[PDB]
Order: C-alpha cells, then sequence, then structure tokens
C-alpha cells in the first residue's frame, strides 16, 4: 500500500492543476475553497504541510510558465524598444491571454516587463562586445588615438554603424559609446 501515498500526491496534484490556474491566489483561500470540492478527501493521506508544499510548488510552476509565455509575447511585439514603457506596451498587448492571465496585478506585469527589458539590454551589450572583438581597426593604439582627438571614435562608429548588433543599441547612444570606450580601455 506504499503506492497509495504516491497515488494521493498525484490526485492532489491533478486537483490543483484543475482548480488553480492563477499564481495570484493564497493557500489560505485555496484550502478553503478546494475543501468544498469532493475531490479533496482523496488527499486524506497527505498532511497539511505536504499539501501546502504541493500547493507552493504548483504556484511556482504556474509562475514559471506564465513568465515564459509573457516574455514570448513581448519578444513577438516588434514595436518594443530598449526605451519602451510598460504604459506604451500595455496598449498593444492588452488582449493577449499571455498578458491577461499573467496576473491580476498591474504591478507584477510592469515589474516583469522592466525585468524583460533589463535582460534585453544585458543581452544586447554582450552581443555588442562580440562585435567589438571582431573589429580589428580597434587596437591597443585606439586609446591613444581617442585621447588625441574626436576622430578615431567617429571612424570606429563608421565601421560598426551597419552591423545588426551595433544598431539594436540605437536607443541608448551614451551607453553604447561607453561600451566602445570600455573595450578600448581593456
Ligand atoms: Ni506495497
Amino acid at each position: 500500500s506504499h503506492m497509495k501515498r504516491e497515488e494521493a500526491i498525484q490526485n492532489f496534484k491533478a486537483l490543483l492543476s484543475d482548480m488553480v490556474r492563477s499564481s495570484d491566489v493564497s493557500w489560505s483561500d485555496t484550502r478553503r475553497t478546494l475543501r468544498k470540492d469532493h475531490r479533496w478527501e482523496s488527499g486524506s493521506l497527505l498532511e497539511r504541510e505536504e499539501k501546502e508544499k504541493l500547493f507552493n510548488e504548483h504556484i511556482e510552476a504556474l509562475t514559471k510558465k506564465k513568465r515564459e509565455h509573457f516574455r514570448q509575447l513581448l519578444d513577438e511585439t516588434s514595436a518594443i524598444t530598449l526605451t519602451s514603457t510598460w504604459k506604451e506596451v500595455k496598449k498593444i498587448i492588452k488582449e493577449d491571454p499571455r498578458c491577461i492571465k499573467f496576473s491580476s496585478s498591474d504591478r507584477k506585469k510592469q515589474r516583469e516587463f522592466e525585468e524583460y527589458i533589463r535582460d534585453k539590454y544585458i543581452t544586447a551589450k554582450a552581443d555588442f562586445r562580440t562585435l567589438l572583438k571582431e573589429t580589428k581597426f580597434i587596437t591597443y593604439r585606439s586609446k591613444k588615438l581617442i585621447q588625441e582627438s574626436d576622430q578615431h571614435l567617429k571612424d570606429v562608429e563608421k565601421i560598426l554603424q551597419n552591423d545588426k548588433r551595433y544598431l539594436v543599441l540605437d536607443c541608448v547612444p551614451e551607453e553604447r559609446r561607453k561600451l566602445i570606450v570600455a573595450y578600448v580601455d581593456d
């Protein structure tokens, strides 16, 4: 009968999968309402602690899934730029279930948006450093050259100007220039 406890876990898990679709809900509320469902007794072998554990894992799973689909939706919205605001973006994606079902909380959507943009920014810098390492007009002597005059940095920016990786940073001009400077230093 050892498998009976394992069977109860899977039963309780199926109950959660069926009845809890939102990551916003509390265990307190959920254990209240699920108790009204006759399927609840099928978890009798499970102590409240392990039920609550299973609930937490479930919320964790929903959270991960929703975040991934949210980010996919953002990745699919081509109007988004490094400088886009949640306020602007919300207007575009408002009807998409991946936005709607992410959470009832605007704060949590906004926060996930700002985190997405941060990651997007981080990824773009990494790619840009790759491009920089590819460019052999940029040498140990570049730093000499940069301190002597405006020219070298302009010459560099000319060579880089048409590359996909340089251009995705158009929204953060000062930042990009710093990256070039940083690479010229090291
Ligand atoms: Ni047995």
